[PDB]
């Protein structure tokens, strides 16, 4: 790739924080394919410039990705038709908190789903908080519907809680930063996507018309989060 | 045009007229203000965008089209809607109505500010919170794809896309279940079969709109600037991509039995009226565009 390799300090010191959350949530076995898979590693490439807060934050998420989320979708399309929807219908419930919740949010999965989305929303705007959990409830819904647009956009939404930063969400939905979130979503035919990427990058100038200091600042960390995302990811693979 | 659904119309166009004005004066948004109904015949745009709504729920519509049309667009007219950062002002503090600040700022308690505020208050209300998160990121997004269109920005296929994303039907659809006393459940929402008839919807009804409107982002003059074609040719190469994304339309609505699997009774009914809204709106539109 054409950008440099960051990494998160904290990679060691998270690793041990996650020890202690999959055991206050009830989920510890699984953890043995946390620290084969490298998660937290993963975690530290994802998002090198964040707050340690927030790398132990990112590294709970991812797993939460591999042990538990998928422990529900083990074998589904085949003994599933409207099991699964209503996991991932119970496990928006536990974003929203419905009166009735059901049993999907008493467990461990929802309770730590339900303390990810606890953390994930503090200091964060409206704009942020109504955002990530639209794409949170569009990632559970196309995940529902495999069985008869991947968890990166939650993650591009973690690059703003993670980093102590909001992009201004007028500029969000420019379609300058959509389409470089659709391409950075893309790769995670290749050589296209990286020229395509760098040739959208140009007209991210474009939108300082309408930004102050602090949102220019923003945007640029933004960007910077997903020159960091494919890079990163590409190490782990490629480590792996 | 010559579309293959039969053209629909809710009968209670008369007395959403009058409940339209009274809200009108009510909200101070009125003289010389009474050219929205005789010449643009906006009640009626109302009564073939949902014909299957409650009679409240049509009165919701046509007040959401008026505040579109004669405060909304007040805003923008001329001169006013070729500047970035005046429009991305208005466009954000629009935006901030839709969410409960401390201390909003002074476009938030304008007369199209609290206008807005009532329409969404009616709109959330009887819509689970999901419906409420969804449809208000659909409103945030066409406010910003609107300042985005504020700018001048430059295939064709993209700059369809970007004019359908920045037309109103986002939120428009949005009301379907709003005004009809329903909804589309979140995990069949965003089920890819109603994510496509959603974005064909769409960009069709920008293709509609950009074709009458056309006298720059619009999909006309960039056609002429763009493939070198004259008015006649980029009209018909418009009328051939409307063509090719009815076909497409069709062509995927046989799949919307692929989400039966996933529903209960009352859930497939939602769907079935769902989609048959959509076949309102293209209809609807293709029909006020001919008369108005």
């Amino acid at each position: 790739l054409p950008w440099p390799l960051r990494k998160h300090p904290g990679v060691a010191g998270a690793r041990e924080h996650c020890l202690g959350w999959l055991a206050a949530q009830g989920l510890a076995l699984t953890a043995e394919t946390f620290v084969t898979w490298q998660l937290d590693e993963l975690a530290g490439y994802f998002f090198p410039r964040a707050t340690q807060e927030g790398l132990e934050l990112a590294t709970d998420l991812m797993v939460w990705y591999f042990a538990p989320f998928d422990d529900q979708f083990d074998g589904a399309l085949g003994r599933d038709p409207r099991r699964t929807a209503g996991v991932c219908a119970g496990l928006a419930e536990v974003l929203y908190g419905v009166p009735e919740p059901g049993p999907v949010a008493s467990s461990p999965v929802g309770r730590a789903l339900g303390d990810l989305w606890r953390r994930s929303c503090t200091g964060m705007s409206p704009f942020w908080r109504t955002r990530a959990r639209h794409n949170w409830t569009g990632y559970l819904a196309a995940h529902t519907a495999e069985s008869v647009a991947t968890s990166s956009h939650v993650i591009m939404d973690l690059i703003e809680r993670t980093g102590g930063f909001e992009v201004p969400a007028m500029v969000w939905h420019h379609p300058v930063l959509v389409e470089l979130r659709t391409l950075t979503s893309e790769m995670i035919l290749t050589a296209e996507r990286v020229a395509r990427f760098l040739d959208v990058e140009r007209a991210v100038t474009d939108v300082d018309c309408l930004l102050d200091g602090a949102g220019r600042e923003a945007v640029r960390r933004f960007v910077e989060g997903l020159h960091d995302l494919v890079r990163g990811d590409n190490e782990w693979e490629r480590t792996t």
